[PDB]
């Protein structure tokens, strides 16, 4: 079918050319004389485009542009006028023209506008699919023999780039990102089981991992006078910030990289390490007061403030500093409320525990089954919870107070999809990812096993002295009621184990613009 | 702060007089002269907006684009060339450019690209601040004295156009037109509450209600030869229609109209009403063992034959993603039929689950929250692709639903008994104990066309957003519902509801 333009333009007759040139591009043009035979051809028809002057006998264009966008939103409107004046483009751009194209017109820009405002979606698409298919050899290459730490990085931001831009493009593509996917977290967990153990043992040579994080990335910004908001939005994957940055974008400038988080990839253990700068054994050791037990049914999380102040103190720093911890936006609202008066602060961290929550209810939740029932639609629900909970005007109120922010998370988490048999664990019954005991019946070759924990810096019970760990979606199930277990977990959001998108973890450094 | 603007052209000397030109307007051009110089200079700086040659020595602009892009997403481009090629349009419109200008250029383009590229959300938003404030008298005037039905329908309408228009806007003015619907709300009850008994008492000359929807939006297509898809959306008002439409008007053209649910605004009398085309009080004598919506088919099955019509037709009813892909797979299979009955369930949004309440606390929290909900369900769930495909297969589409939700704000107490229901916004019982002046009173369930026991059980409706609250622990039920969304009551969201017939592209 020819896409069909409504013209409308007093000297329409020093149009001809342009119209006999769209016509002979296929358009089909319906051309009138005011701003009244407009609004009457779009009230009665279903045009696909509508190009409009501005000063015409009658109502001017930009009535009719109002009345045409009022019965019709959805249809772009261009408007083609010989007018320079800067209140003219203001008012037609208030009015949510799709384009103004200032008089005399070179036929060529109409075709682009008819271009780009009825066929941008399947242009990008077909690009998009030609792209992808050009880069899908380079892309196994890249992720072929041993990578640095650096290029798994790159790695794993190309991927996400990809599964997010095929959303809009063809879905056997989508199969084909998914197995190349597949294959990369099948490398990384070699790559992580072949070097986890050095990494705790020799820390200068380590990449940055949750007990280096304020050493790398904040202590610096501090050092150099800048005032920092720190904000750790628990299980926060790669590809989530990709989702949220645009909107960022408006009120910061971004320095983007990422960071390991340590084993377990679970908030007792990475988050404790982030604000303690210490593996966990080594704060159960050094501030045993500080550490609560995985066996202990006090909460896991509570000593934070005083594990910051001790990292503060430890490295001879004398910064000022708050924290404050958030679990609803009702609190949330609070603090909001309360914001600038943390401008005293050198440091101001904040714990945003609310997509954590979001994602463990990916198991238990009907309504969040539906609502992120496959990865775009958590992408598109963690935007739709970001704009709409106070965590959107939490960061432009941070901004316009001038402090730098450091964004981050602890973990991520990977959708799981094939169980792993095992028994007999003590309190990791709850997670799905990694388990501690002692007399655990497992098949070592389909987990990492830790038979020293304390070689990986992790602390235990008397009762445990092994740690085990999923590698890529894997998930333990219990045989005893296997087969309802393995159906009711299957396709959840579960953290704890081995997985580009549990461990590497985004770190964004932020300007106020 | 002033606009940043990056300009790589390998003509840049030609280009002095724009540049100044815009340097004159208070923004700051960098200028480069090829494609990597362009890609190195965002790498390393904040550019707000970044200007591209297609044509110069070194890599093409369309290379610097893909690069670009790559690095800063978030940053338009707009490419400025003297190519007329249509391969190249193409290219850099799939390569995500913002605006592409043929050279030679009026500076004054510039300007506009700057203004539109830059600058819009603020334009339209102080546009939209400045428009509703202009409107604001004439609004209050449109919903003042005896409104007719379709005077109903143009108001209601123009309250969600604003309503969403300044979501995007001032804060204070969405605060007053919160008010101004408020105040609609009130006279609708008083329209509704007027009416109702009549309405229900005159089929020929009442406004089209839950039992009227197939004879008067379906059975006129069908009797025509065309073929139609009926699919409808539980629990979604105008207010979601608004918020998906632009998604459907890819494939569709439209024709927009609303209708008017029974009371309760609630499943099982409403959706069963428009399903049988009959009161529940027929409907529960006639399909007992399906009075509470587990199989309509056969009262569409009735109300076919009751009209003489031998339409074939299929029913479907998707509760959860599984059984919405499977369906779609298979969604040229219904292609026998005249017409296809498909129920699509929305998210349960009075679910107790303590897990399901605290979602609903945060991620609807208002009606702005529950819109984008709406609108990132509709695209992710198999929904879209349902419309999208049945787009193909050449039927009309009626979409509609069967009653909206409200967000309840205050409290109007009630005492039942222990087997009174649970709905905040409608009661039934026999020991009811209520103040009338604050309820829409139905002592007889019977002369409405709703179902009873006992000759004491009364229905009693919540009007506007309030809703009930029983004594015990009224405290805490109190601030436990206020700001959830509810229905079954009389509110323009809750009763007022979108029929929309579409044609395909
Ligand atoms: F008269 Be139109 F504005 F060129
Ligand atoms: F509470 Be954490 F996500 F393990
Ligand atoms: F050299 Be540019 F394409 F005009
Ligand atoms: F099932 Be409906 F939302 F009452
Ligand atoms: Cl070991
Ligand atoms: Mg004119
Ligand atoms: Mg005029
Ligand atoms: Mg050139
Ligand atoms: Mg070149
Ligand atoms: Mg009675
Ligand atoms: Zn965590
Ligand atoms: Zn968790």
């Amino acid at each position: 079918r020819p896409y069909t333009v409504l013209w409308a333009d007093d000297e329409i007759d020093l149009l001809k050319p342009h119209i006999l040139f769209l016509e002979q591009k296929g358009y089909q043009v319906t051309p009138v004389l005011s701003g009244n035979d407009a609004i009457e051809a779009v009230q009665n028809n279903d045009f696909d485009i509508v190009f409009l002057d501005e000063n015409m006998p009658g109502i001017g264009g930009l009535d009719a542009l109002q009345k045409i966008k009022e019965l019709k939103p959805y249809t772009p409107v261009v408007m083609i006028t010989k007018s320079e004046e800067e209140h003219i483009m203001t008012q037609a751009i208030g009015g949510k023209i799709a384009d103004y194209l200032i008089k005399p017109v070179n036929p060529n820009q109409l075709l682009l506008s008819l271009k780009k405002n009825l066929q941008q979606h399947s242009i990008i698409s077909e690009t998009t699919n030609t792209n992808y298919r050009q880069e899908f050899v380079q892309l196994g290459t890249q992720m072929s023999g041993k990578l640095s730490f650096e290029e798994w990085k790159e790695l794993y931001r190309r991927i996400v780039f990809w599964e997010i831009e095929l959303e809009q493009a063809d879905r056997q593509m989508g199969e084909l990102l998914e197995m190349q996917k597949q294959e990369a977290n099948r490398l990384f967990a070699r790559f992580v089981t072949q070097n986890y153990r050095e990494w705790i043992a020799k820390p200068d040579t380590r990449p940055t991992m949750s007990p280096d994080l304020f050493k790398q990335k904040v202590f610096p910004l501090l050092d150099n006078g800048e005032k920092v908001f720190f904000i750790l939005i628990d299980n926060f994957r790669q590809d989530q910030w990709e989702s949220v940055k645009s909107m960022l974008s408006e009120f910061y400038t971004f320095e983007e990289d990422m960071y390991l988080s340590i084993l377990p990839t679970a908030t007792q253990y990475a988050r404790n390490a982030i604000f303690s700068g210490l593996m966990p054994l080594q704060i159960e050791k050094m501030f045993p007061d500080l550490w609560v037990d995985e066996e202990s049914e006090e909460g896991k999380n509570l000593n934070e403030e005083p594990m910051i102040r001790t990292l503060i103190e430890r490295y001879r720093k004398h910064y000022s500093f708050s924290y404050n911890k958030v679990y609803e936006t009702k609190f949330g609202e609070r603090l909001l409320g309360q914001i600038r008066s943390l401008s005293q602060n050198q440091l101001n961290v904040i714990v945003l525990n609310f997509v954590d929550m979001m994602s463990h209810a990916r198991t238990d939740s009907k309504m969040i089954r539906e609502l992120a029932s496959n990865e775009a639609a958590y992408r598109s629900l963690t935007k739709s919870w970001f704009k709409h909970s106070t965590t959107y005007n939490l960061f432009r109120s941070i901004a316009e107070m001038g402090y730098k922010v450091v964004l981050t998370t602890d973990h991520g988490t990977i959708q799981v999809k094939n169980p792993v048999k095992v028994i007999g664990d003590r309190s990791t019954n709850t997670n799905l990812r990694y388990k501690i005991g002692k007399n655990l019946d497992y098949n070592p070759k389909e987990v990492f096993e830790i038979k020293d924990p304390a070689s990986v810096g992790l602390p235990h019970n008397n009762l445990s002295d092994k740690f085990i760990f999923t590698k890529e979606d894997d998930f333990f199930a219990y045989p005893n009621n296997y087969n309802y277990y393995v159906q009711y977990y299957r396709n959840t959001f579960q953290h704890g184990g081995i997985s580009l998108e549990e461990m590497l973890v985004p770190v964004i450094t932020m300007q106020p613009k």
